[PDB]
């Protein structure tokens, strides 16, 4: 799959984001992982939901609200695992999102946006991706 | 040209690294650049010289000696343009490494390690490429 990766996308209560991918880098080389759910196809457009990974070190999560970055929520979490393919599911809870990685749940965060906002998403930064899937199951 | 990039490299005093290239994206999503001159093939070696751009914000340089990083040196100089491909040109002076962008000088680094330790040029992080040089013209 290429990397920058977009996908036109909608998303509501139930919506899963499936991405397969795999860091370009050992962790030494703290490579990173950025997924954004953008309101419009157009990269300037704002962020519901930033998802960054500091592989190694860090993970921050944050919106871009009218061209602005909001609140960040900064974690030290990291299940991620050094030269391993990782698999990233991204659900649309009620309230927030919730971020599972190798099937672990390991971040949340709470909605700032309607999640029915989002027109776009783009993952990018230092992986390759073998697996990209929206549901889009529910009502 | 492949990202990450890496070729095998000899370098000493009058020696130039020519890279051309091209950010990802907008400055607002602040895209990153990164050019590594390590002591070996394999990305775990030490790094001669580490010159990492987030496009838009700062430069930041060091070195990595057995392993941990030294004392970086962050720039708050910026010639980066947004959206446009740069030339950048990394030549070896008998005391330092000049680096060029778009034909101005805008950032040196002393030498920590003599650039003849170095056996291998990385350029990654989020960038296209369509030129990469190391010239061997010198004795």
């Amino acid at each position: 799959l290429p990397v920058p990766y977009t996908e036109a996308a909608s998303l509501s209560t139930g919506s899963t984001v499936t991405i397969k991918g795999r860091p370009l880098a050992c962790f030494l080389a703290e490579p990173y992982l950025q997924v954004d759910f953008h309101t419009e196809m157009k990269e300037e457009s704002d962020i519901v939901f930033h998802f960054q990974v500091c592989f190694g070190r860090r993970v921050v999560m944050n919106s871009r609200e009218y061209g602005a970055w909001k609140q960040q929520v900064e974690s030290k979490n990291m299940p991620f695992q050094d030269g391993q393919e990782f698999e990233l599911s991204i659900s649309v809870l009620p309230d927030k999102y919730q971020v599972m990685v190798n099937g672990q749940s390991s971040y949340t965060f709470d909605h700032r946006i309607k999640p029915e906002a989002v027109k776009m998403v783009q993952v990018w930064r230092d992986i390759s991706l073998t697996k990209f899937n929206v549901s889009y199951l529910k009502r």
